[PDB]
């Protein structure tokens, strides 16, 4: 394969140079896709020729030498949650009753519209599960994405197709949402980067409410190289009006990459003194971040003195992200499509445990998560006021197996303490309520399977975090793991 395990940064410079023709690498990266997705099933709409299409104008326009983007010739694919692409479907994660809806004119999500404006090719859309409420990959529509480490497990979610496909070679970049870490999350599954920006950093649309109670949502890259993430928020960043959170800022990711962290300060946590870690999860962070020590950064453990149980932070977020939900399926229903009752089956119970939950929610338990989010907000703070970084584990588990229900869910407990299955062990979500950027980097194998290290920087300070991981990638590499899936049988 002309393609296969290339980086962006790679496929740009063989397009540009006219080593190789946008043309090719659609049908290589096709072939790719044909060959190896079945096993992983990540992807779940397939744009073939709408990138042929676009590729014979690439083509075109770089033998005439007309002005072309920063990605020319990137393959990438979006991720189907809240997905809006004119003419595409969108599914919400796998809901059958949604199978025939398409995307209105003139309508667009960031990550399709801001990569395609730098002339990366979209060829098509990765699974999801059911508005995105959990961090497993499955549904009962599209099925469980699998993991290119073990098929036997998942690859984590809810970008879980955005994930597998990056990580078993297919496309150098996916684009993910993140609402409780799912940019994060499959990444640390996966053996991926995964970097969730300062909110404002890069615009997101929510409407028509833009002032919604949810935790703050992100779209942002998973790549298997820092470099290439770099690239990708070069692309993505950028102020946009619409966006009631975005920042009027201009910034060049690539300049932190050769930053390295001689003389930062990094502040320690294993479990943010709250959540159940399995302990060869904290075992493997601990040696992490000794990494940080042989490169001159001064590290040490810290206590974020957070006042809520694991329980109730869980709690408050599946409520902040119920109530939009309830929102859509309420304003879905008014345009006849009902999944409160003829199509009820396409939506899990533990998901409409929450949907009923916040029908009719007080305005004091609004209030009461409120005042949750703003406590850990000030716990984050805190760390920031003497600290240049924050490490952790990005999650508190392995990889699950997949279930064969379409409800892949994880852990109910870890070390005999009870936890949310849906969404308690991913203590990325701690980010979606206080606005930090934060990256998950592969930090190694734990018996075959990969485990991440979460990466925080002060808020708006997104090269920060850039300039940390890269500097770990250089001394702690993580792609020689990737022989395993480049190995697997097909
Ligand atoms: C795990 C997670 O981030 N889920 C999630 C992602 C996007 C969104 O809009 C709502 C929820």
């Amino acid at each position: 394969s002309p393609v296969h395990w290339k980086s962006a940064a790679e496929i740009v410079e063989l397009v540009k140079s006219k080593q190789i023709s946008p043309r090719e690498v659609v049908e290589s990266t096709i072939d790719l896709i044909e060959q190896r997705d079945p096993g992983l099933n990540a992807v779940v709409y397939k744009a073939y020729d709408e990138a042929r299409e676009k590729a014979a104008a690439l083509e075109r326009r770089i033998m005439q030498g007309e002005p072309v983007g920063m990605l020319a010739g990137v393959p990438t694919l979006m991720k189907d949650l809240f997905a809006a692409k004119p003419g595409w479907p969108s599914t919400l994660g796998g809901i059958r009753a949604l199978k025939d809806a398409r995307g209105a004119a003139g309508v667009w999500s960031t990550y399709p519209l801001k990569m395609s404006g730098e002339d990366s090719l979209l060829l098509g859309q990765t699974n999801s599960p059911v508005y995105g409420f959990r961090g497993t990959t499955d549904n009962t529509f599209f099925g469980p994405t699998r993991n290119p480490f073990n098929l036997d497990f998942n690859a984590g979610g809810s970008s879980g197709g955005a994930a597998a496909l990056v990580a078993d070679g297919i496309v150098p970049v996916a684009g993910g949402t993140d609402g409780g870490g799912a940019i994060r999350i499959p990444a640390a599954w996966t053996n991926t980067y995964g970097f969730q920006p300062s909110i404002g950093r890069v615009p997101f649309k929510s409407r028509p409410n833009a002032f919604h109670p949810g935790p703050y949502l992100y779209e942002g890259p998973i790549t298997r190289t820092v470099r290439d993430a770099a690239l990708a928020m070069n692309v993505l960043h950028g102020f946009d009006r619409r966006d009631p959170a975005s920042l009027r800022v201009k910034l060049d990711f690539t300049s932190a990459l050769a930053q390295g962290v001689r003389g930062k300060k990094i502040g320690l946590t294993l479990n943010y003194g709250v959540f159940p870690v399995q302990q060869e999860i904290q075992d493997l962070i601990g040696k992490a971040a000794r990494v940080f020590t042989e490169l001159g950064a001064h590290v040490e453990f810290v206590d974020l003195g957070i006042p809520y149980s694991q329980k109730q932070m869980s709690d408050a977020w599946c409520r902040m992200i119920a109530i939009p939900t309830v929102a859509s399926m309420q304003a879905l229903r008014k345009e006849g499509i009902d999944l409160y009752g003829e199509h009820r089956a396409d939506i899990p119970d533990a998901l409409m445990k929450w949907i009923d939950a916040v029908a009719d929610i007080s305005v004091q338990q609004i209030s009461a998560d409120q005042l949750l989010r703003t406590t850990v907000f000030d716990c984050m703070n805190g760390v920031f006021d003497r600290f240049d970084l924050l490490l952790a584990p990005t999650l508190a588990c392995m990889p699950v197996r997949n279930a064969t229900d379409g409800c892949t869910e994880g852990p109910s407990q870890i070390n005999g303490e009870e936890i949310d299955p849906l969404i308690g062990w991913c203590m990325t979500y701690l980010t979606n309520f206080s606005g930090h950027p934060s990256a998950s980097v592969p930090a190694g194998l734990i018996d075959g399977l990969p485990a991440g290290m979460l990466i925080i920087g002060d808020r708006q300070a997104d090269l920060d975090v850039i300039a940390a991981s890269a500097a770990f990638e250089r001394a702690s590499p993580w792609s020689q793991y990737y022989d395993i899936p480049a190995g697997r049988p097909l």
